[PDB]
């Protein structure tokens, strides 16, 4: 129920993710997940904050993938433009 070690299964070896207090400016922290095992959320914040959350791939020898977004809890922000598709799911 909780989840299961995948090493260097269909994904991606292992996903970094690395987040700290944009608002608060802070300390970064680091969160390996192997691809998409299971739905993975970080919370713990509150409205009116914004984090910075980057997600790094790695694989067996190292350096994948790069992306960054925006970091929000109860507050609706996250610019980034993340709504101009057509369909969802």
């Amino acid at each position: 129920m909780r989840g299961s070690n995948a090493p260097q299964p269909s994904h991606i070896s292992k996903y970094i993710l690395r987040w700290r207090p944009k608002n608060s400016v802070g300390r970064w922290k680091e969160a390996t997940i192997p691809g998409h095992l299971n739905s993975y959320t970080i919370k713990g914040l509150k409205p009116g904050v914004v984090y910075e959350g980057q997600l790094i791939s790695i694989q067996q020898y190292g350096h994948q993938e790069v992306t960054r977004f925006d970091f929000t809890t109860t507050s609706t922000s996250t610019p980034g433009s993340r709504s101009h598709h057509h369909h969802h799911h």
